[PDB]
């Protein structure tokens, strides 16, 4: 009955420790050869704490080479939604259908039940599980209970991509820093990453709207209550004094995408820092006149454009 | 806002066609090597409409032969719960851990969104998908996108069992009649089936409680509104005048289990009919002094007894 934290319409926490997410989109079960898209998906165990939705597009006998692998870390606050719920599942399904990629959409542990850095560790665990397929054939499945045939048969570990939106984009950033410090299994490398609307807190020269100065900062306090340095913690402020060098990103290619709202001023400060960092790689930028939610649906022109832009990046 | 069907605390249907299931237990995601039990599970696509939770127990290098396969059809009204929700998932996890079996718990379509016979067709689709593993090795996965390595490597199709509780037991009955009329792929046969508390409507000689005469019959009207003959439809009344011969069950061994409530009088009429039918097979009966829900949890003595009884049946 008793409420300790209230964020309508997204999340409520009760005194008894119950968490309610009334806005969250519905669960969508596994499906073989979706009528609309031809895509198939399956929910696989990675650890006792981590799982993922794997996606396989419809493949023609003529299309003889393994596909790029797209590993996705969903957004929504560090505290909402699921790889298995309609919002992110439908988007990933469309990116997989357009790109012709093996998808891996990570079900990481949410705050506040599991504060950061749980999400970061879970997304690293999932990316290492993808990399662990290096050099395997179907005979590996006799003794490895956790390996995914769709990756063994249809996924090219020379074409490994990350993606994330909002806090998921923040997770991509933190995973790329870790990938520069710690090699993935078998020397697998991340070829590229797509950060859409990444969740960063950087001090703009001019005060922004109350939404940016209050609400937008509040997600970090909910996600990581004990964060050393608060909103200047390097995991949320990538240009903090003590922050890891952006030159250390463990990938060669980046697509960073923004829409025409106040977050664009923070993303521009991130891009300025990345460009000055001496990161050795190709940076591409999407800069759209649109609302954030529009880009997830191909039912919108800008969504069709964005999903095609993602496909063109992964397939370059 | 507007309610057309009300069954507290289980299910409410709105004028706008929305269905609310407020009592349903929580979703439990895929997990590798569950700390409590050692079991692993994974949600796999079978068709555009059907999926299943597959289970693998912890297997020792010494345990060198493929395991029995246990295909489960959950109960709860034809209208509630999921293979992926805690109630049935936890029970199947415990049966798999005790038995040392490959589990396949079918996510069939529920009423009222999908009236019967949808559940019956979906459980047949899932059993045929299990049978479709006959003779496959790991090389099959190059060109068959839907096959499950845990069945290929660890499941013995010579040791194929069904199980179901309440309406799930009704589904086992209807699937066994179909299996007598239609061979499974590759000549695979059902070795045995476990019907716990099967949902049947048979006329007792004496009127029972109002719960049995009203509420208990109501699930059939909700599940199959247009059923020819209503509660005398052969799919719910297995001794109806026009009903398929029980001798035609497509398995050799049955365990039928009852508890000490009024459903026992209907199950006894079913068992009398099965015994008189000239079905060629071994019938075992569990007859427990207990409450229906007690047998699903090994935290109860009778639950421990029942899960061990199921294991002893599958492993005979």
């Amino acid at each position: 009955d008793e409420i300790v934290f209230d964020l309508h319409p997204y999340i409520r926490v009760f005194k008894n420790g119950k968490v309610e997410r009334l806005h969250d989109t519905p669960y969508v079960p596994p499906s073989l050869e979706d009528p609309a898209t031809g895509v198939s998906w399956k929910d696989v165990p990675i650890s006792s704490d981590v799982s993922a939705r794997v996606y396989l597009p419809k493949i023609s006998e003529a299309e003889k080479k393994k596909l790029p692998i797209f590993v996705y870390f969903h957004g929504a606050g560090f505290c909402l939604e699921s790889a298995f719920k309609s919002f992110f599942h439908t988007y990933v399904k469309h990116v997989v259908a357009e790109t012709k990629a093996v998808g891996v959409s990570v079900e990481y542990r949410l705050a506040p039940e599991h504060p950061l850095p749980a999400a970061y560790e879970d997304c690293w665990t999932a990316l290492q599980w993808v990399a662990s397929h290096v050099g395997l054939d179907n005979s590996s499945l006799k003794n490895a209970i956790d390996k995914e045939p769709w990756i063994i048969n249809h996924g090219d570990l020379n074409k490994l991509y990350l993606g994330g939106d909002s806090p998921g984009g923040n997770i991509v950033h933190n995973v790329l820093i870790r990938a520069g410090k710690e090699s993935l299994h078998g020397g697998v490398k991340i070829r590229g990453a797509i950060l859409y609307y990444p969740y960063f807190l950087i001090r703009t020269s001019k005060r922004q709207s109350d939404y940016m100065e209050i609400d937008y900062r509040g997600y970090w306090k909910l996600a990581y209550p004990s964060a050393p340095g608060g909103t200047d913690n390097p995991m949320i402020n990538p240009v903090a004094k003590n922050a890891p060098d952006l030159a250390g990103y463990g990938c060669s290619r980046l697509l960073v995408s923004m829409v025409s709202d106040e977050t664009r001023d923070i993303t521009l400060l991130y891009l300025e820092a990345l460009k000055k960092s001496g990161w050795k790689g190709e940076l591409e930028v999407g800069d759209y006149e649109a609302h954030f939610f529009d880009l997830f649906s191909p039912e919108n022109e800008v969504g069709k454009t964005w999903i095609k832009r993602s496909s063109d990046f992964i397939n370059k």
